[PDB]
C-alpha cells in the first residue's frame, strides 16, 4: 500500500519522541497507533494555528471525527510546520478506514471528545489546579485512555489495561504536565500560556513576569508547587506500568513515562527553566547500567529520580512538605 | 578442564575482539560448538588471505579443508599471516572438533566444504556484478550465518525452524558482510584488494582506487550511497530471522552484531570520510540511549531511530535517492 | 506505617547504590531488605567511629543483635554522619520486629556473626591472605549470605540460593576487596590500613610507602598481586548470578558485581591508583550495546572486562602468570 508507506513516512518526519518506539510496535497495534498519531497530529495543528481565528476554528474540532469519513476532507489554509498532515489528510483517512472497525471506534470517539475538549479552552486560560487537569485531560489524558483502549481491543493486552480510564488518564497528564512545566519560556515567547493561573497569580502579577531574573526567587517557588503537583501521578504511572504483559507496549509506555521523570527532575528548583535550556544530566551510576524495558528496572530508575528531587528540596520553598510527602507515598 | 579446550578458548581471545565474549556467552553445547566453529572458519579465512601462499598451492587447500578436520596431524606451517597459530596449532582444533556430538561436526564440515569451494572459485577474479557480490558474500559470510543457524537449531536451544530458514541466515551473513567491506574500502585498497562490484563502481570511475583520489570525492560518495542502498534491502530478513529467536543467549549473539552494522552504515551513509579512512560509530539520539539490543522491540526501535539517521539525510541530488527513500520505506512498513 | 515511612527516607538519604534497587525488590523482599540494610548500616557506624572507646565498641557490636529485640535500644553518642539511624534506632526495629519470623532469624544470624567478627578486628590489621579473606567475610560476604537467605526464605528465588553460603560469601568477597583495592589513598589518609600485610610487606617496609612517586613500580605490582586475588571469586560470581530466576532480585545482584569487574579492569596494571582517583572507562563496542540485566549480557560484559586486563599483563609483572591462569579458567568453564 503506498498510502500506508506514505503515513510511515509522515510519522518519522514528525515525532522525534515516538516514532521508533510505534514502529516497534507487535502486529496490528503498529498501523493502529501510527494512524492515530497522526490523526491526533492533525487535531492538535489545527488547535495550534493561531492564523484560523476562533470562529472558524471551533466547527472544524467539532467535526473533526467525521472528517475522518469524508474521504476528500483536507485543510490546505494552515500556516503550521507540520500542515502536510491535513494538506494530504485523505492519505491518513484512508488508512483510518482500513484500520479493523474496533480501533476505528475508539479512534473517533477521542477525536470527538477531544475536539469538544479543545474548542472549550480556545477562549480561556487555565485558571485552577482542577482546570489544569481537565485542559490536560482533554489534550493528553485521553490519548492515553484512547492507546489503552487500542491496547485491550488488540487482545495483546488485558482488558484491565482500557478499562481503568483513571490510570490511562494519569499516563498523558504526566507527560503533558511535564512538558507544560519545561516549556514556560518557549510558550511565553510564542504567547502562550499553560501555567495554572491559580497557581502562578499567587507569586507575580503577570505570568509573563517569571522570565524577568528579579523575580527568579518566585519564578523557581512557583515552578516547585507544579512540579510537586505533576508528581502526584507518578503512583498511577507505576500501576499502569506494572499491568502490561507485552514488551513492545511495555517499551512504547515506559521509555516516554522515564523520559519526562527525568525531564521533572532535571528542573525541579532549578534556575535554567526560566533562563534557557535545561538538559538531563547523567543518572546515579547503578541506573545507567540498566534500560526502561522491565518493570523492576524501571522502578529503580524512577526511585534514583525521585531522591534526586527529594535530596534538592529547599527548607524554605512553600511546597517542601507536600514535596516530601508526594515522594514518600512513591515509595510507600 | 580439557588442555586442548583450554587452548582453544585462548585462540578465541587473540583472534577475536567482538566475537569471543558473546561466544562463550552462549548457552550449553553451542559454547564449544560455535568456539570451535569460529576457529576452524578462522583458520580457512586465513589461507585464503594469504597472499604468499600461490593460487595452485591455495586451490586444494581451500577444496580439502574440510577434509583436514578429520586428519588428526595436519596444520599449515607456511603462513605468513598475523593469525597463523590456528593453522600451526590446528591439531589442537581438530581434536576438539572432532569431541563435538556429531550433529554439530556435520554442520561444521558441511560449512568449510561448501565454503572452501566458494572461495576457491574467486582467487583468480573480482566481483563484476551485484548477484556476483551476492554469490561471494554467500560464501564467506552468507554460509556462516547458514552454519550457526544450525548449530542453534541441532542444539535444541532454538526451535528447528530457525536453521531450516537458509534464506534469512544467508542475509544475516550478507548484510554483515557488505557492510565490512564497505567500510573498509581505504583499507582494502591499501592492502591491495577489490571487493566493491565492478558493475557498480565503473559507472562512476575507471578504476575502483580512483575514489581515493580527492579529485572523485563526489563519484565516490554517490557509489558509497549507491552501495549501502544495496546493502539496506537484507534489513527485513534480519528483522524477521532476529524475530523467531527464543534464547536469550543466542539472541544478543545474533541481534548486536546487526544492530552495530546498521550503526556503522548510518555512520558511514553519505559520508567522505569513508575515502579518508576510519568513520566514528556516533553516539545516538535520546530514545536510542534508553535501550539496548536484547529485546526485539528494542531492537527494531533502534533499527528504525537509524533508518531516519539515513533518511533525513538523503540528499536530493544523489542518483540512488529515490532507490534509498524507497527501501527505507519498505522496511518501516513491513 | 508512619514508621515504615521513616525507613525508606532512611534508605534513600543513605545509599547512593542500593536503595533504588532495593526499592525495586518484589514483595515482602523489599522490606526484608531495606531493613537489612538500615540494621547493618547502624552497625557499620558503630564499627567505623573511631570516637567510640573499644572499651564501649566491644559491647556494642557483640550486643547489637539483641538491640534489635529492645523496642527502646538508641545510641546518642555517635559522631559520624550517618548518626540518624542510631539515634533513631527504635523506628528501624519496630520495623524489623515486624518482619516474617523467617526474616528475623536470617537478620538477627548475620548481626551477631558480624558484631562478633568485627569485635575481632579492632585491635589488628589484616596479614594473611586467609585473615584478608576473614575480615571480609566479616563485613560483606555474611551480607551476601544473609541476603541470599532472605531470597530463598521468600520463595523469590530456589532454596540453592541460600544454601551455597560459599558462591553467596564471594559474591561479597568480591565487591569488598575490589572496593578495598581501589580506596587504596583513601583509606592511607584516613589513617586506615585493608591491604593485607603479607602481600605489601614483600615490596615496601611500610604500606603507606605506595603513595610515594618512587615507589610506583613496587605499588603497582602489588597491587596487580591483590587483583589477580579478587579475580579468584568471578567464577562463584557468574555460578551465583546463573541460578537467579527473579528479575528484581537479578538487577540488584548482579549490577554491583558488573561495576567491581569494571574497577577492577580500571584499575589494573594502573599507575593512577595511587595518585588519586581512578576513571572508570568506555567498554568495548559490544558491549556498550547491552545492559546488565539478562544472565548472557552479563556473562559477556564480564568476559570482555577480564579480556580488557589479559590485553593489559605485562610479562615484567611478577604475577603475570597468575593472572593469565585465572583469567584463562574463567575463559574455559
Ligand atoms: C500532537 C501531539 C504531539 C506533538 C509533538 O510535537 C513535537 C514537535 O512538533 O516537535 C514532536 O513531534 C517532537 O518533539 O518531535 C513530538 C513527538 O516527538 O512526537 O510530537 C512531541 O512529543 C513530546 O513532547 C513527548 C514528550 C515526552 C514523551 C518526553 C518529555 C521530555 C516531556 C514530557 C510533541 O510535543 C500529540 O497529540 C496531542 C493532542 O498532543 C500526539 C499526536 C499524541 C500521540 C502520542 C503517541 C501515540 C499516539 C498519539
Ligand atoms: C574470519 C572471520 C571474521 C574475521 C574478523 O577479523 C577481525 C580482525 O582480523 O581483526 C576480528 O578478529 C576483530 O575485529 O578482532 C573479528 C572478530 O572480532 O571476531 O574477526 C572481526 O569481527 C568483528 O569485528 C565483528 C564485529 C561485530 C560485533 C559488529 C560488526 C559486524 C559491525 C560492522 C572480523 O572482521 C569469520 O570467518 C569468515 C569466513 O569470515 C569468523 C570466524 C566467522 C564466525 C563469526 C562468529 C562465530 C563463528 C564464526
Ligand atoms: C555499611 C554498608 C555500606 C556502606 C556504604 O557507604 C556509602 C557512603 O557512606 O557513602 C554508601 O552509602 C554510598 O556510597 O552512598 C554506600 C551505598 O551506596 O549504599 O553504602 C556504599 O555502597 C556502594 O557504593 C556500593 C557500590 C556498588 C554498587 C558497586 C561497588 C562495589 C563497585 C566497586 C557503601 O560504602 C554495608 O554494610 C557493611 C557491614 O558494610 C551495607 C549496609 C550492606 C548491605 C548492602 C545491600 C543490602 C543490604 C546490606
Ligand atoms: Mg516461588
Amino acid at each position: 500500500s503506498s498510502s500506508l508507506k506514505t503515513c510511515y513516512k509522515y510519522l518519522n518526519q514528525t515525532s522525534r519522541s515516538f516514532a521508533a518506539v510505534i514502529q516497534a510496535l507487535d502486529g496490528e497495534m503498529r498501523n493502529a497507533v501510527c494512524i492515530f498519531y497522526l490523526v491526533l497530529r492533525a487535531l492538535d495543528t489545527l488547535e495550534d494555528d493561531m492564523t484560523i481565528s476562533v470562529e472558524k476554528k471551533v466547527p472544524l474540532l467539532h467535526n473533526f471525527h467525521s472528517f475522518l469519513y469524508q474521504p476528500d476532507w483536507r485543510f490546505m489554509e494552515s500556516k503550521e510546520k507540520d500542515r502536510q498532515v491535513l494538506e494530504d489528510f485523505p492519505t491518513i483517512s484512508l488508512e483510518f478506514r482500513n484500520l479493523a472497525e474496533k480501533y476505528q471506534t475508539v479512534i473517533a470517539d477521542i477525536c470527538r471528545r477531544m475536539g469538544i475538549g479543545m474548542a472549550e479552552f480556545l477562549d480561556k486560560h487555565v485558571t485552577s489546579e482542577q482546570e489544569w487537569d481537565k485542559y490536560c485531560h482533554y489534550v493528553a489524558g485521553l490519548v492515553g485512555i484512547g492507546l489503552s483502549r487500542l491496547f485491550s481491543a488488540s487482545e495483546f493486552e488485558d482488558p484491565l489495561v482500557g478499562e481503568d480510564t483513571e490510570r490511562a488518564n494519569s499516563m498523558g497528564l504526566f507527560l503533558q504536565k511535564t512538558n507544560i512545566i519545561r516549556d514556560y519560556l518557549e510558550d511565553q515567547q510564542g504567547g502562550r500560556e499553560f501555567w495554572p493561573q491559580e497557581v502562578w497569580s499567587r507569586y507575580v502579577k503577570k505570568l509573563g513576569d517569571f522570565a524577568k531574573p528579579e523575580n527568579i526567587d518566585l519564578a523557581v517557588q512557583c515552578l516547585n508547587e507544579l512540579i510537586t503537583n505533576a508528581l502526584h501521578h507518578i503512583p498511577d504511572v507505576i500501576t499502569y506500568l506494572s499491568r502490561l504483559r507485552n514488551q513492545s507496549v511495555f517499551n512504547f509506555c515506559a521509555i516516554p513515562q522515564v523520559m519526562a521523570i527525568a525531564t521533572l527532575a532535571a528542573c525541579y528548583n532549578n534556575q535554567q527553566v526560566f533562563k534557557g535550556a535545561v538538559k538531563i544530566r547523567k543518572g546515579q551510576a547503578v541506573t545507567l547500567m540498566m534500560d526502561a524495558t522491565n518493570m523492576p528496572a524501571v522502578k529503580a530508575i524512577i526511585y534514583q529520580y525521585m531522591e534526586e528531587i527529594y535530596h534538592r528540596i529547599p527548607d524554605s520553598d512553600p511546597s517542601s512538605s507536600k514535596t516530601r510527602q508526594i515522594i514518600s507515598t512513591i515509595r510507600t
